[PDB]
């Protein structure tokens, strides 16, 4: 079931009178009014300074999501806990799954390029306003989403929800900023030569689904660099920046304010008109790879895929089996009954990444590399037994993650982002306690279910590092296959 | 690899390429070849060269059978053409 999202109409106002609700903002100080100084100079921290004057009788807020959406498409929800600090976020359906061979790089262009100049700010007053009042604001790419946020006090709200509009209403992409900009689209990879682990999640994905949807690289390469140019990032915007794909969510402010503020954005300008798109399903080819480096360990993954995805059903399964496997404790199956019993592994781990319509399980590891053919045979083995689950291990992972769900969403941020994530993917918000519902439904016999599933296509491998003992691919299928994989 | 990798660079140590001519630069897995040279003269100033010295001694050194796996690899950059090759394998070579 969606949210029943109340409307907000448009309707045009008096400026002039409109100007009676905007804050107050100062950038320069032109001597003060006040001379009264420190007025509690000398006052030890231990001794109140308060009057009774500003005591109050603590009403709580009400804390239920509030939806909402716009005549022109946009869905809006927001939430107050009382918090001095606000936190605001819009979020669009474009990621990198989307480009082509004549894109492949585009994405990466836009977020490279945000808040920068727009029809009516450029970008030195912008990004130097954004400083002065305080706030942290940025972009983020991902494969199916892009998401612009921004935080400070929530007094000042009115004057952050046009600067995040901004950059999706009317960007100018004057060239001399395309070029200015250029070298951070090389240095983004340029760091990843010292993170191994992200690293080796890239591999995963360029090895999962090749040349495909989600395989395609979050980069720019180099050549990213040549349909650069104005108008493919134009045409780009205009396939997927309506207003249709996109969500503003906000924490820590009040809605009718926020539904007031956004509606007076949209009504002079008109916005980028809708687009009936098509999205096709990933191929997931699996294979393997390697590459080496001075590392001294034999990092190693394996993989296989999640069928359907987030819009499976079997989505809690997978999340109960990493935390019985166990994830990025001490009485995990993976900890008892690999790194204790082995001396030469410095970490074991199972990893589930999903997304809209496909994912990825599997299992990482650190070893010795002098013992690359002893891992495999251990991960064989572990894969080979997924299959079979005991009630005292299930009971305490359900525990664990419950208590984890709940804990977990203590934080505003994290609570933005989930909220909007899960609007963009299904138009739905799943409360917590609904999670916890679902998760008391697992059985035992579901996981056996699942797994049988899983192992139905072949297998991703990566290996990095001091690879220099790590069997052949037949090898390695070949250890599966014994172990029952 | 024909090449040192940055691996490689560890064992560039003297004791290393000693040890490794040691087992490899003994006269019988030699040949030297001249052309446009008198033969006897040949002869005379190459024995004259090895006269004073102790070479390295003999070893009875053993080889191992290639093991052809062969596979795939794929590997981008901006040249203009897809550049492809297929390849079997000869069994027993020369």
């Amino acid at each position: 079931p969606a949210p029943e999202y109340r409307r907000v109409p448009f309707v045009k106002e008096d400026m002039e009178k409109v100007m009676e609700e905007v804050p107050e903002f100062k950038y320069y100080y032109v001597g003060k009014e006040n001379t009264k100084g420190n007025v509690y100079e000398g006052i030890p921290l231990d001794q109140s300074i308060l009057e009774p004057a500003d005591l109050r009788d603590y009403v709580p807020p009400h804390s239920n999501i509030q939806y909402s959406k716009l005549d022109n498409g946009l869905r809006i929800a927001s939430m107050d806990r009382g918090g001095l600090t606000a936190s605001l976020g819009l979020f669009v359906h474009a990621g990198t799954r989307f480009e082509d061979v004549t894109n492949f790089g585009v994405t990466h262009m836009i977020q490279n390029l945000a808040f920068a100049s727009t029809a009516h700010l450029s970008l030195l007053r912008t990004v130097k306003t954004i400083e002065v009042l305080g706030a942290n604001a940025g972009c983020v790419v991902g494969r199916e989403h892009l998401v612009y946020s921004a935080e400070c006090l929530r007094s000042h709200m009115p004057l952050l929800v046009p600067m995040l509009t901004g950059n999706v209403l009317f960007p100018r992409f004057l060239p001399w900023e395309l070029k200015a900009c250029k070298e951070k689209l090389i240095m983004a990879r340029k760091r990843l030569e010292h993170m191994p682990d992200q690293m080796v999640s890239e591999l995963l994905h360029t090895t999962a689904w090749h040349n495909n949807t989600l395989g395609h690289k979050l980069h720019c390469t180099e050549r990213s660099l040549g349909h650069y140019n104005p108008d493919v990032i134009r045409h780009y915007m205009l396939q997927h920046f309506s207003p249709e794909n996109m969500v503003f969510v906000g924490v820590n402010v009040n809605h009718d304010e926020l539904c007031t503020w956004l509606m007076r954005a949209f009504v002079d300008y008109n916005a980028i008109p809708p687009s009936k798109r098509t999205v096709a399903s990933p191929v997931y080819t699996g294979g393997d790879v390697r590459l080496e480096t001075p590392s001294p360990h034999a990092h190693m993954a394996i993989a296989f895929e999640t069928p359907g995805g987030w819009n499976g059903g079997d989505l809690v399964a997978y999340s109960v089996l990493q935390t019985i496997l166990g994830g990025g404790g001490m009485y995990t199956r993976l900890y008892l009954n690999v790194l204790n019993q082995n001396e030469w592994v410095e970490s074991a781990m199972a990893f589930n990444t999903q997304y809209t319509d496909s994912g990825i399980f599997g299992l990482y590891m650190l070893a010795d590399p002098t013992k690359s053919a002893n891992a495999v045979k251990v991960m064989a083995e572990q894969f080979g037994k997924m299959g079979s689950v005991t009630k005292e291990e299930l009971q305490r992972a359900k525990n664990s993650l419950k208590s984890s769900i709940f804990m977990n969403l203590e934080c505003r941020g994290i609570v933005m982002e989930d909220v909007g994530r899960q609007l963009l993917m299904s138009n739905r918000v799943i409360s917590p306690q609904e999670f916890c519902t679902a998760i008391d439904a697992v059985t035992e016999a579901d996981i056996k279910r699942v797994v049988d599933a899983m192992y139905k296509k072949p297998p991703t491998v990566v290996a990095y590092g001091d690879v220099s003992t790590v069997p052949h691919y037949e090898e390695v299928r070949a250890a599966l296959r014994a172990a029952g994989v």
